[PDB]
């Protein structure tokens, strides 16, 4: 892409250009595409997310409520602001599960203040009714889009209809900056107090003056640059991962299950994921709270030895996320469980995804995979 | 120079992290290094690891930036500061009156190495040792700076380092964690990619952070620090020719005996004697203050100001900030001394002796 060519004009240019030039225009670009109306480019989606928190008003023992099944990266500025996660187990799309959602919001003690979702893999959540459970609850909705950059709900992208959105552009998201995150949402003012915080919470004048603290979140022109040339490709991009998902469940779909994407959705399909020897009516085996102890998950005979196989010729593939509910970290969190996580680290597997395999490339893993099973 | 060149390598295909943490080794011989996305970051990590908790006391500089102590406000912890000596860094008998007054044993002390110079290290370093203190020493702005040739930010049990200035927006960024400890460092670097244990899928017993500095960031700190002594020896070089120009008017604090300060910003004060140091000796707990500059030194910025030059004031001290209203501070005035006269200079290394001439004629009219 364009990459080095803007990275050349950063350093060409930075002696007399704007400031942040390609950090405005990556947000820009951004915009364009999510049409949210205001967007903060910082180094990170967990940073995104802290700033997102902060300028909601959660505090020290408010309730946040929190996907289980997902990255750890999603949760942790819960800790940072030393308030309570409640983790909700998720449903057949691989997200929060409506009907837990309910369940926690009715039996929390204290009312949440917000709801971080993640759109897992890129798939979209239950939007209609979650929106509505946040609206009617009085829940900040804070959603996690890390991953699903370039999917959409009903025609409208994943991570704006929260009050607000986050994306990632690490190594290994569909598109990257090598480092980077971006937060969108409704409320200009919000944003702009988070863009104040991202900066070390400076006074605007000529001297260091601060009446509150913040971060050094802002992203480098550098990234910035890299963020526009990987924003060029993106829809590109979505449209290969999606078809590489297409092949592998042509190749594969003896044997292993591929979760279809709600009806009136775009998954970007960021990793292909599939279910080996699973059937539908193995879901919501329960509906039961917990407070957390960690526990280890057997990962299916068939995944493990897969894993195994693969890795031997030179494939790298992986267990699905290994749900909060299960981890040390969070030790005594309440959670509410349904077994849906659990079953799918159990039976899943990430599957190669890079945009530049061939279908003779998915073919290939899929035969050693078909190969490893029997 | 390289750093396309090792940009563009990058793309072709964490080497150049690696590299990185390396070459800051190299040239600081510290055992340890870490790369992140900030020294915030660095800072961060380092009290985290030192064992800071909700509600401990730590001990900082008052005359910084506060990206410095910032970290103090994300665990919660208690700051008390600590005015300046004719370095422009902690005063040694101000810490040890803090030290004696504390309420209970204080866990650590953040010691910025300001505009570069070299804090009174044989004192801070035992004080810090006799009273079971862990030494962090921020070195943000002092990276190639030297205390009887020892690299400043290789004192302390920690030491952080950062690459590319204060701008609210820069080109790059990053900054480098480096210590004594293996171990701690080892427990920063797993802070630093969320706390992850050592499997294949995701297991965690503690949680931690986003702060592993991009590859593509590391290879322009390789770059960096490939021309980083050539830019202090040019730096310093700077420095004199301002002394040269303008010192019939303007202090230029000499760097402690034996230091060597990277003179990273050059700097000096106006209408300036010795005897106007540690005149106002006193404890507060801190409040607000707006502190006028020198007429002299609000003048000078808008005249060069208005013949395009950037110059700004000093650092404005934490225990004058509306955000640690409250806390403890240990004074003796030279900190809001130094801010009311002091000025920061133009100090890109691109400078010829013309140019610094040029200038120094501009603030020599400014001022008379
Ligand atoms: C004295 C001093 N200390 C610190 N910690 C910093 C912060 O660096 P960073 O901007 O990479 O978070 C700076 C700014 O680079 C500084 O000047």
């Amino acid at each position: 892409g364009n990459e080095l060519k803007y990275i050349e004009e950063v350093f060409k240019s930075n002696y007399i250009a704007p400031l942040g030039e390609f950090v405005n225009r990556f947000e820009q670009s951004v915009k364009d595409y999510s049409k949210s109306e205001n967007a903060l480019a910082l180094n990170s989606a967990t940073a995104a997310l802290h700033l997102a928190l902060r300028v909601a008003g959660v505090k020290q023992d408010d309730i946040v409520l929190a996907s289980s099944f997902t990255f750890i990266a999603s949760v942790a500025p819960i800790c940072y602001l030393k308030a309570k996660p409640v983790f909700i187990d998720c449903d057949e799309t691989y997200n929060i599960d409506v009907d837990l959602l309910k369940l926690a919001i009715k039996e929390c003690e204290k009312k949440p203040k917000a709801l971080i979702l993640t759109h897992l893999y890129g798939n979209a959540a239950k939007m209609d009714e979650i929106v509505e459970i946040c609206k009617e609850n009085d829940i900040v909705l804070i959603e996690d889009a890390a991953e699903a950059l370039g999917s959409f709900y009903k025609n409208k992208a994943l991570g704006t209809f929260g009050e607000f959105g986050v994306y990632s552009y690490n190594g290994n998201k569909i598109i990257t900056t090598s480092g980077g995150g971006m937060l969108i949402g409704k409320n200009k003012e919000k944003i702009e107090k988070a863009r104040f915080y991202s900066t070390q919470a400076r006074e605007n004048c000529l001297h260091y003056e601060h009446l509150d603290y913040g971060y050094n979140y802002r992203l480098s022109n550098v990234l910035g640059a890299i963020g526009v040339a990987q924003m060029e490709v993106l829809e590109q991009r979505v449209l290969k991962k999606r078809e590489i998902y297409e092949w592998y469940k042509e190749f594969l779909g003896e044997y292993f299950s591929f979760l279809d994407e709600l009806e009136n959705s775009r998954s970007n399909r960021w990793l292909s994921t599939a279910l080996i020897n699973f059937d539908k009516n193995e879901l919501n085996a329960c509906q039961k709270d917990i407070n957390i102890s960690q526990k280890n998950i057997t990962l299916h005979p068939k995944i493990s030895k897969l894993i195994e196989d693969l890795k031997n010729k030179q494939i790298e593939t992986r267990p699905l996320w290994k749900a909060m509910h299960t981890q040390e970290v969070f030790k005594g969190a309440k959670a509410y469980l349904n077994g849906n996580s659990e079953l799918f680290f159990q039976k899943g597997i990430c599957l190669p995804s890079g945009t530049a395999m061939s279908k003779d490339d998915v073919y290939e893993i899929s035969k050693l995979i078909l190969k490893s099973i029997k």
